[PDB]
């Protein structure tokens, strides 16, 4: 039987944020188990902690409703919360498939209340299917060119011109379907203060509330298309329209060539907590 | 404030199989406003709150998909039947509900509730009316049974696909199916006592469900109707395959199309998990 925990991520209460559920003493289930589990659970992600193979404190797995990810960012934030609450530790190391993700916690009294990751340097290029991806949105242009991230998972970023037209978007999630290994983060906003909307049939959502993974990716194409100067940390608010308001802050810092670092930090509450019966 | 809950695969003998629903007790001091975005987070096709009764019943169910709430609903209320079977032995589970006191015989193996069947409401139904529009959405040229919405609460249409090839190969398109409000499309195939089918509705915030209960009686009405079964015959209603998330649903529609005196709908269900939430 194996203990869970419902982690909002990237929120300061219960209810908002994007939830994720974390499995602990994960090591006796087969990676087939752990990705029924991630269905079972139809929350964007599920996590697994089980024993480090590699220096870390944990090796975390991650799975969507439909696939395996090695690397996502609302999911370990949540799992980094609740993971600190079986230690003292300010510093936690967790193994991914992409790497050891280091973390600060940020504790209180002992009790966590946020974190703050180091994620994987992405590479990029141009998605070259515009056309096809701006009609399955249902627009005639993105305000920046559209381009493709990889830090693990893929991300690809499409501008809008105010947040009215962000929240009007009505993808085709069909059309999108044709977009395969990769999430589309549509964005809006000015200055210090960001909104987006995610869509990854890929990744089994049709919208999701808090892609953390995508976070400083776009603080790297805010910078790169010389809206903010690397080194400046944004707010990203994602997941208005679906009820799901989440907070990601995001600085990627040196510059477009050689980028030093990529945080992404949040506030996670504990929702739930309960036992599931394998 | 906290609720206790548990998470019930409805129609289905083990974890992992059939359709989840979460089952909140105690769950009076939960404003519906609360209540909605509680189902919300959990995103399961549905989350049940478990109120005291006000007409008789053992107790009343409000129930929630991730966007909105039902008055009825088939696979929520057999898990929440499930579910508040634990904490009883009588044979017999009243369920209040908005569209009435709905009746549940239990079925226990060794002390154990394994499984349970429902009295539906009776439905009513007429042609949708609007057989290009859906069809296009769906990506098919017709069906093989006219297109027909029952409403028993809840409302469900019903296209026939001439093979279980022909409705696994369905990839309908979930924007132009959300010109349908306050539906479900119900595609089916099958034969005899044996049948398939695969549920739609952006109306009811679900791309595709594992097991929809309360399709399953207007289902066997449905076929009945048109001549595919007799009244009264009981059918297996196998859903969600597709989606890795099969769903056996027994349903029975007793009497005649002028006046029908039963529409049953059972199935198994078990506990995958349960917990405490900090509200
Ligand atoms: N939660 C998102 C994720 C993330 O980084 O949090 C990556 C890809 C898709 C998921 O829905
Ligand atoms: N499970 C379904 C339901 C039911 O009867 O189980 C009714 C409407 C939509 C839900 O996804």
């Amino acid at each position: 039987m194996h203990n869970y925990v419902i982690i909002d991520a990237f929120a300061s209460v219960p209810l908002e944020g994007n939830p994720v559920a974390v499995f602990f003493d994960a090591d006796d289930l087969p990676p087939a188990q752990m990705q029924r589990i991630a269905r079972e659970m139809n929350l964007s992600e599920s996590t697994f902690v089980l024993k480090p193979r590699n220096g870390g404190d944990a090796l975390i797995r991650i799975f969507t409703p439909v696939n395996e990810l090695p690397f996502a960012g609302h999911p370990l934030l949540g799992t980094a919360i609740a993971l600190g609450a079986h230690t003292d530790n300010h510093r936690l190391y967790l193994e991914t498939q992409m790497g050891t993700i280091a973390f600060e916690l940020e504790r209180q009294n002992g009790s966590v209340i946020a974190a703050s990751m180091d994620q994987p340097i992405p590479t990029w290029t141009a998605l070259g299917r515009d056309a096809e991806l701006l009609k399955a949105l249902g627009i005639s242009d993105s305000t920046f060119p559209i381009e493709i991230y990889h830090n693990g998972p893929r991300h690809v970023f499409v501008g809008l011109p105010s947040i009215d037209a962000l929240s009007a978007l009505h993808p085709d999630h069909r059309a999108l379907s044709n977009f395969h290994d990769m999430a589309i983060n549509c964005f809006a906003g000015a200055g210090r203060r960001w909104r987006s909307r995610m869509f990854s049939p890929a990744y089994g959502v049709v919208e999701d509330a808090a892609t953390g993974s995508a976070a400083g990716p776009l603080a790297i194409h805010l910078a790169r298309h010389g809206q903010i100067e690397f080194g400046q940390p944004v707010e990203i608010l994602q997941g208005v329209e679906i009820g799901r308001p989440s907070l990601m802050f995001a600085k990627a810092e040196g510059r477009a060539e050689q980028l030093t670092r990529v945080e992404v930090s949040g506030n996670g509450v504990t929702f739930g907590r309960g036992t599931i019966v394998l």
